[PDB]
């Protein structure tokens, strides 16, 4: 991947289209950008995200997000996440965020 691993792990990612339905993917951050990929496996990368110029923080009541632990990178195109339980949340904003200074 170039680069060592900060974190991996499940993340559904909301659709940017009308439906607004979400998919779970396999994300690895490494240096400053998000990679992802259909499974635990790493094998074939799905897409990337640079996180440079994003901020990420917990859903506000205005983003009508409906699933637990759920965050945001909004540029300074927006990005929906949702972890599985509040630590895993709590550690994918801390890494995104310091990813996100270089």
């Amino acid at each position: 991947l170039g680069s060592p691993v900060v974190v991996r792990g499940w993340l559904h990612k909301q659709k940017s289209s009308g439906m607004r339905l979400w998919k779970r993917r396999w994300f690895v951050l490494a240096d400053y950008c998000l990679f992802y990929y259909k499974d635990s496996r790493e094998e074939a990368v799905l897409g990337s995200i640079p996180l440079p110029s994003y901020v990420i923080s917990p859903v506000a009541p205005e983003d009508r997000i409906s699933r637990k632990y759920s965050f945001k990178a909004v540029h300074t195109r927006t990005y929906y996440f949702s972890a599985d339980t509040q630590e895993d949340m709590n550690a994918w904003v801390r890494a995104m965020n310091q990813a996100a200074q270089v």
